[PDB]
């Protein structure tokens, strides 16, 4: 099965720089580009660039542009992210991952935790948090400052991280369910507004879920949503 492995914690002093590691296997890895992910509670996630391993071109958030550096070593499969000068602002989970809907892979993460104890859209989602009880509906808004619509399809796909589990991808183009979703999800909308439905929820579905747009660069996601069930 394709897999991508990364590391599960780096405890990093400010001021070093750290290596993260990201060892592929089931695919070719030569074939198909590998993107960088950083998740923080308040930010959600941030695309941070990406890499073609065939060849060693990336491509860079202008954001992390100085903070990251990614290459690929084609003998191990192994892509790897460099952070330099790290800062307590570095402290979060970092995942690499394939983005692109039909090939849809993640890691599980690396947290880095910087420990010393002394134009772009913009999607929001609403609300942040709920709790719903079992059986009930949740419904969350996704709504992007610009169009993510082109030809007629939506440039927009959810992605949800059940507690301890990689994230996944949950829908694709606003309204398609991904291959094994269940059919209580669903998802609607066009143009800058968008909205997951989930009904009736199930224990299972408790994650936080997040949006995400790339019908312009960078790549960009909302906040996060985090589901929790109700009890009664
Ligand atoms: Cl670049
Ligand atoms: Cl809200
Ligand atoms: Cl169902
Ligand atoms: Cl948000
Ligand atoms: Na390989
Ligand atoms: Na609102």
């Amino acid at each position: 099965q394709e897999q991508l492995q990364q590391p599960g914690t780096e405890l990093v002093k400010p001021g070093a720089s750290v290596r993260l590691s990201c060892k592929t296997s089931g695919y070719t890895f030569a074939s198909y580009t590998l993107h960088w992910v950083k998740q923080t509670p308040g930010q959600g996630l941030d695309w941070i660039g990406a890499i073609y391993p065939g060849n060693g071109d990336t491509s860079y958030n202008q954001k992390f542009k100085d903070k990251a550096t990614l290459t690929a070593d084609k003998s191990s499969s192994t892509a790897y992210m460099q952070l330099s000068n790290l800062t307590s602002e570095d402290s979060a989970v970092y995942y690499c991952a394939r983005l692109d809907w039909y090939f849809d892979l993640w890691g599980a993460g690396t947290t880095v935790t910087v420990s010393a104890a002394g134009s772009d859209i913009v999607l929001t989602q609403s609300p942040t948090s709920l709790a719903v009880s079992l059986g009930q509906r949740a419904t969350i808004s996704c709504k992007a400052s610009q169009s993510v619509d082109y030809d007629g399809d939506s440039y927009m796909n959810w992605y949800q991280q059940k507690p301890g589990q990689p994230p996944r991808l949950l829908i694709y183009a606003a309204s398609n369910l991904e291959s094994g979703i269940p059919a209580r999800f669903s998802g609607s909308g066009s143009g800058t507004d968008f909205t997951l439905n989930i009904h009736p929820v199930e224990e299972e579905d408790a994650a936080t879920y997040y949006c995400q747009q790339n019908n312009e660069d960078p790549r960009t996601f909302g906040g996060g949503t985090k589901l929790e069930i109700k009890l009664e």
